[PDB]
């Protein structure tokens, strides 16, 4: 069967390439939509999400699991980690919503950890304990990875989400590390716990045990912002293959796509944010760009619409709303979330330059 690849630029799914039309859930219930019997509550309104998606020619959803720790994945006393959650329930209640999404041909990009915000103790201590992060890997992931892995749905696995929340600025010699510029452009919003050569040694082990269970997954990061996610404009990329293979020293342990968010502050978009800019402006064109996140309330007034359609003709391979179930700052509606996807329902165009097929019809899985 066929599954989502990445290959130089593009997204490719059966042949084509493609981009990934969608949004943002990204929760029902924040870090308990999966695990301890809790997918019987949230269940039921993500299946309709999903379908509000098929409904509206997108394909795709980026959804939250681990999170903060609320209820995946399970630790000990001693902050090691015992397995999926206490009741065992995660990979079952992934399984079902992975099903559900392909029936309803639609992409999942599953995200494990947030580093936006990241206010429990035993997730934080993953950064810096090699024992009890790869407790996480054989007692948790490898086994999350080998039930999900034959699932077409599954587009992607995001490790961290906007790791700069929780980062910790400061100098380095190897400019992978070095983040002096960061801390006044807003980085370190979670609390300052983490520094750059932790979390890219992190992100670096744990790909590189999703491709050892499966081989052909897609991994990403999502980045708050451009600035951390192309060598352009005096920027750096930090989570290029040289810097992360050079943090934790697996080789396979790489991202397949970069991913950039973009929100404007005050009406305002970055110099060289994405809707400003074009894909191939980030110099990044080894890998698909996905705009991971976005929301037509905090842009500059261009409408949905034409933010859809402007990610789509300027080169990048995506674009994903924030967020279906409304809430929180900077979060648009579920509904013109919907009239944005529908901008999109027709697409195919194979042209280089242009985004690809939208519309995919995902095969089943087969045994």
């Amino acid at each position: 069967s066929e599954f989502l690849k990445a290959s130089g630029s593009n997204f490719y799914y059966g042949g084509q390439k493609v981009f990934l039309s969608g949004v943002n859930f990204a929760w029902r219930s924040y870090g308990s939509d999966f695990g301890n019997g809790q997918y019987a509550s949230n269940g039921p309104a993500l299946k309709d999400w999903i379908n509000k998606v098929k409904a509206s020619g997108g394909n795709t959803a980026r959804v939250w699991v681990h999170v903060e720790g609320q209820v995946s994945p399970a630790f000990d006393s001693h902050g090691f980690v015992t397995s999926t959650d206490s009741k065992k329930t995660l990979i079952n209640d992934l399984s079902d919503l992975l099903d559900y999404a392909n029936g309803q041909n639609v992409f999942l990009i599953l995200v494990l950890f947030n580093g936006a915000l990241q206010n429990n103790s035993n997730v934080q201590n993953l950064f810096w304990d090699e024992s009890k992060l790869n407790s996480y890997i054989n007692n948790a992931l490898t086994p999350m990875v080998n039930a999900l892995k034959s699932k077409p749905s599954l587009a992607a696995w995001e490790v961290l989400n906007e790791p700069e929340g929780t980062l910790q600025p400061g100098s380095d010699q190897n400019s992978c590390y070095d983040t002096s510029t960061l801390a006044a452009q807003g980085a370190g919003w979670g609390g300052k716990k983490f520094p750059m050569k932790q979390i890219l040694k992190t992100i670096n082990w744990i790909s590189s045990a999703i491709h050892n269970a499966d081989s052909k997954a897609l991994v990403t990061v999502g980045s708050w912002s451009e600035l951390t996610q192309t060598d352009s404009f005096g920027y750096r990329n930090h989570y290029k293959d040289s810097c992360l293979t050079g943090a934790g020293g697996k080789s396979n342990g790489i991202i397949n796509f970069y991913q950039m968010h973009t929100y404007s502050h005050s009406g305002k978009w970055n110099q060289n944010a994405p809707f400003k800019v074009n894909r191939w402006a980030y110099n990044v064109n080894d890998k698909p760009l996905l705009i991971g996140e976005f929301a037509s309330v905090c842009s500059q007034n261009e409408g949905i619409q034409n933010l859809y359609k402007y990610a789509y003709n300027n080169g990048y391979n995506g674009a994903l709303t924030w967020q279906f179930n409304s809430g929180g700052d900077c979060s648009d509606t579920y509904s013109n979330q919907m009239y944005g996807m529908q901008a999109l329902k027709g697409q195919n165009d194979q042209s280089g330059g242009k985004g690809g097929m939208v519309s995919v019809n995902i095969n089943h899985h087969h045994h």
